[PDB]
Order: C-alpha cells, then structure tokens, then sequence
C-alpha cells in the first residue's frame, strides 16, 4: 500500500555501495520528480545526481574543505561511503518569471517553490526506499553552493536546497517517536 | 507500485460527496501525516479536517464573504460541493522554540517548516487518491486565517498554509505536460 511505502521510508545513515541496478535507480529518481505536483505545473525542481568518482569528489574535495575553512573562522566519511548524492535545486529564473507574469501571486511563488523542493525530495527518498535503498537528507547549502555550481557547470539560477545521500542499507534506522494525534488533528462535522 | 501511486494523484476540480467510509478516510489522512518526515522530527504540521456542516460553513460563511469584501477594495460552489476540506497549518510556536534551542539553524527552521507543509500536503493528497478520492489544493490564506481560527477555536500559533479540497471524482483530470528531462536532470559519474 501507499501508506506502507511511506512508513518504509526512513533516515538511514549507514550506507554502502551494494547497488545492483544503477540505471533503474536513476529511472526511479526521475519518475518520482516527474510525477510530483508543483504550483502552476511550474516544475521548478532541478537535480544533480552524483555517483562514483563524482560522489567521492563532492565530499572529499568540496564539502570537507568548505567545512574546515568555515570552522576556522568523520560523519563526512559516512556520507562519502554511500553510493551517491542527489542535489536538489530550485530554478530561481522560473520563480522570477512567474512573479513577473502573475504579479498578483508574486509573494507566493518563492513559498510554493520551497514546498515543491520538500515534495520532490521526499518522493525521491520514498521511491528509493521502495527499491530497498536507504537515504538521508543533508543541508550543506549555502556553504557548498558556489563550488558545486563551478564543478558541474550549473546555471547560476539553480538554488541548492538539499542533498539526499543514498545507497545500500548497512544498518537499520533508529527509534522514532510520534506526537499525540490529539495535538495535531482536529476533525469537525 | 509507489511510482504508480504518485502518477495516480491528480488535481480534480469536479468533486462530489459519494464517499463510502469516512472513518477510513480520516484514518488514512492521519497516517499520511504521521509517516511524513520533518526536520528534527519536529512534526510541525497541524490539520483541521472539515466535512458535512463544517464544510458548508467554511465556503459559504468564511471564504465567500472574505473574498467579496476583499474584491470590493462560482468556482466556490465547486469547492463547497466536495465532501470536505483539509486545512494545513504549521505550528509557529514549535518553529520559534527550535530557533531558540538551536540558534545555529535559526534561519533554517522556517524554510524546513515550509518544506514540511508541502510534504504532508502531497502525502495526504496521494493517500486520498489511492482510496479513489480526488482532491485539489487551494490557497485562500492569509485572507481567511482569522475567521478560521475563530470559528474552530484554533491556537494563534497555527499558521495556515493550504486547503486541500477532497471528495468523490465526478470528472477526470485535465491534460498535463512535462518538461524535457534534459533540462532538469544532470547525472555525473
Ligand atoms: C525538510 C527536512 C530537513 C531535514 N534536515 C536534516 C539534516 O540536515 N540532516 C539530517 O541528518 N536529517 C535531516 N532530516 C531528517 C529528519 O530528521 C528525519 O526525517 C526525521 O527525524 C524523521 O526520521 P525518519 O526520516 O527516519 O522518518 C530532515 C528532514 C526533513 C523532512
Ligand atoms: C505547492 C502547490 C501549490 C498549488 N496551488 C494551487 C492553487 O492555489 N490552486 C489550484 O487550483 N491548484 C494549485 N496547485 C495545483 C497544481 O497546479 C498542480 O498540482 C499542477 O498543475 C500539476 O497538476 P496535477 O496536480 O493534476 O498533477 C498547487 C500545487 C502545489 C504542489
Ligand atoms: O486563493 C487562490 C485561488 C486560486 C489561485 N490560482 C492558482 C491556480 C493554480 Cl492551477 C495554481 O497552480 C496556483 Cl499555485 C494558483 C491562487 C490562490
Ligand atoms: O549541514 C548540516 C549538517 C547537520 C545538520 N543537523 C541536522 C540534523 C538533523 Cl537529524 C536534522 O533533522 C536537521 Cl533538520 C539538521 C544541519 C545541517
């Protein structure tokens, strides 16, 4: 069931590279984004999908130095050890064009774009889990933005929002609690 | 499959009240939100689920007058005709507390909350579609916020983000196009 698929998606930090069919994984990532809704069917999400040498490079040559340099003013090995990383962006050129075309909803489009990033991120995350792969979602933006844009020659208008690290599950998810229903759902007739 | 479930979710404007098991619908809405991820497991989403008389009241006694009064400074019948409306909020008290506890990520929590609203909205939307029900997502916030808060005695800290109108499917979804893969997915090895 769909609810079972949602329940099956979890944050998995212990990731490896025991991935059998990388083509199928890419196809599934694309499909999850394709079938996600966005305001005005604006489809503002953009993805950079890194595996292999590019995966090593992101973590060793971009994230680590950026962090070290920032601090001066480990967990990273765990991210690098994964099969890959999906970097999620939102295309600001499209958001800007929507603000111009429909000045009525100018303030809304940035909000709806942010919601859209959440939407495609979890749809991909859940689709990967259905393949038996684990993932975790990181946020080393805005620190790594410029280096990522330069290395993979990305448009300036792509605004980095999240990095979904994914791979084979090497240890189970931890415990998770849930709020009291009564504190977040009200039903009225 | 999960991808099939995503593809099955569509915007349906022609909605009715031919809903067989309202308890099951409510259970499914709750489960979809429960199993959605949020930053720090903060679970900031809040829902007001309106059916029956409350559904009529929202559209006839709140949305319509607020709109008419705003304009002075139809489609609504189509929304009213649905079985119900799920109003999605984000609890600002929790966001504020997170900003205080982890001042390091103060700027992030509002963003992650917005993403979370997108996340739970589409998970519920898709779960409803799996039950054979249709829905559409509206945004009459912030115009109706105060009236909604007063009528259903909601906490001030609940910030209205979206209204998912749902019910039986009375006409099929319209045509939808998709961007070129090449313009939104980059794969690197
Ligand atoms: C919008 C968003 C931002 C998140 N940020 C991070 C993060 O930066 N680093 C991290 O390790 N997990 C992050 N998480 C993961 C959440 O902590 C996790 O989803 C939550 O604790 C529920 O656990 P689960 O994913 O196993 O269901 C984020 C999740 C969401 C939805
Ligand atoms: C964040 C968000 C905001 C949306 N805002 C509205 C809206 O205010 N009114 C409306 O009728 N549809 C709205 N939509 C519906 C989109 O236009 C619709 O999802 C998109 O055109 C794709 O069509 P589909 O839902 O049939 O897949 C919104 C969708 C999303 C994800
Ligand atoms: O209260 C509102 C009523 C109608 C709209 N118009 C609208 C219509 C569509 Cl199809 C959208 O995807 C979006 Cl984001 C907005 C926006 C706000
Ligand atoms: O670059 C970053 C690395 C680690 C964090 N910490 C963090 C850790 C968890 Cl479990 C979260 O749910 C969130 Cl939202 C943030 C935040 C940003």
């Amino acid at each position: 069931s769909f609810i079972k698929s949602l329940e099956n998606r979890r944050t998995i930090y212990a990731l490896g590279r025991n991935v059998q069919d990388e083509e199928k994984v890419i196809e599934t990532i694309k499909e999850a984004v394709r079938f996600s809704p966005t305001a005005f069917n604006s489809q503002t999400g953009r993805l950079l999908i890194l595996t292999g040498d590019a995966q090593d490079k992101l973590w060793d040559e971009i994230v680590a130095p950026e962090l070290k340099a920032a601090m001066e003013a480990a967990k990273l090995d765990g991210f690098k050890a994964a099969f890959g990383t999906i970097l999620f962006f939102e295309d600001q050129a499209v958001v800007k064009n929507l603000q111009e075309q429909f000045a009525l909803y100018a303030d809304n489009f940035p909000v709806w774009s942010e919601q859209g990033s959440g939407i495609i991120s979890v749809n991909v995350w859940t689709a990967l889990a259905e393949l038996g792969l684990g993932a975790n979602l990181q946020h080393y933006n805005p620190l790594i933005d410029e280096a990522v844009a330069k290395e993979w020659n990305l448009p300036e208008s792509w605004k980095l929002r999240g990095q979904l690290v994914f791979g084979s599950i090497e240890a189970p998810a931890g415990e998770k609690t849930f709020m009291d229903d009564a504190d977040r759902f009200i039903v009225a007739k």
